[PDB]
């Protein structure tokens, strides 16, 4: 909408107060004009019609319980935009500052979030498995990263290419969580998962097997559920990424860690310069080796550690 940029204040899903960029024209709208061609947050009103209504508020204060998922979807989209711009010199998901749109309050009891080809969408959860999913900064960044992938490598959402697609979203979701630096970890979705159980998460990158996901190519799933296990076999690549950053010895193979920033540079370059819609795990290894070679040199520790990490997870 046309209006003037304003700054509202509200409370997110976890009860924390934050400022949000809004736009005033009769109402205050969740429209942040400070980033690219805008970040826009919509109310889906418990229905499945998208996007719903651009979020309108009478007084620029967002402390109602119903407001909390919108506050966080809007704010964390801003953090994710900032990460891509400041760290990778990428302007929004398409590289040309496309408007970023999210809808909250999607459906009833909806234990998921997704990119629908055009926008982000967040359920409220059923209160048992999830609380409103925009409360997780790693979740928000996971979803926006699907848009980045779709505009760049274009990894098809099935089988190995789809597991790479998933892992890319978990990797950058985690790197955005570290960027914001509030309780960062290598777990996925812990802030919105199972409010009655402490210490768990949807997936672990540091130890995928904690939740039954494979941590070695020999343990990959090859059935048809979950688009050929895209959220399962992602564990193999998540483990490799964790090892590249943090190091460790895994199935007897020792990996020298090189840290998160270099992990992110290597995988961002792989995603945007080398991967294709049909890349498999072996082709990802080659892309990551080439990316590290471009950035750090063929004889570098970074290249050697990429090779060790993929060796550790059984990917040649
Ligand atoms: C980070 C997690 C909290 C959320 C994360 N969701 P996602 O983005 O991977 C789901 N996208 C998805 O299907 O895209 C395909 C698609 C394409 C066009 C249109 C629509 C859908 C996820 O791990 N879900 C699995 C666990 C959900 C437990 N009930
Ligand atoms: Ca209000
Ligand atoms: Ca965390
Ligand atoms: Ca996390
Ligand atoms: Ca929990
Ligand atoms: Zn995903």
């Amino acid at each position: 909408i046309t209006g003037t940029s304003t700054v509202g204040v509200g409370r997110g899903v976890l009860g924390d107060q934050k400022n949000i960029n809004t736009t005033y024209s009769t109402y205050y709208y969740l429209q942040d004009n400070t980033r690219g061609n805008g970040i826009f947050t919509y109310d889906a009103k418990y229905r499945t019609t998208l996007p719903g209504s651009l979020w309108a508020d009478a007084d620029n204060q967002f402390f109602a319980s119903y407001d909390a998922p919108a506050v966080d979807a809007h704010y964390y989209a801003g953090v994710t935009y900032d990460y891509y711009k400041n760290v990778h010199n990428r302007l929004s998901y398409d590289g040309n500052n496309a408007a970023i749109r999210s809808s909250v309050h999607y459906s009833q009891g909806y234990n998921n979030a997704f990119w629908n080809g055009s926008q982000m969408v967040y359920g409220d959860g059923d209160g048992q498995t999830f609380i409103p999913l925009s409360g997780g900064i790693d979740v928000v960044a996971h979803e926006l990263t699907h848009a980045v992938t779709d505009y760049t490598a274009g990894l098809i959402y099935q089988n190995e290419s789809g597991a790479i697609n998933e892992a890319i979203s978990d990797i950058f979701g985690t790197l955005v969580e570290f960027y914001a630096n509030k309780n960062p970890d290598w777990e996925i979705g812990e802030d919105v998962y199972t409010p009655g159980i402490s210490g768990d998460s949807l997936r672990s990158m540091s130890d995928p097997a904690k939740y039954g996901d494979p941590d070695h190519y020999s343990k990959r799933y090859t059935g048809t559920q979950d688009n050929g296990g895209v959220h399962i076999n992602s564990g193999i690549i998540n483990k490799a990424a964790y090892l590249i950053s943090q190091g460790g010895t895994h199935y007897g193979v020792s990996v020298v860690g090189i840290g998160r920033d270099k992990l992110g540079k290597i995988f961002y370059r792989a995603l945007t310069q080398y991967l294709t819609p049909t890349s498999n795990f072996s082709q990802l290894r080659a892309a990551a080796v080439q990316s590290a070679t471009d950035l750090y040199g063929s004889t570098s520790q970074e290249v050697a550690s990429v090779k060790q990490a993929f060796d550790a997870v059984g990917v040649k």
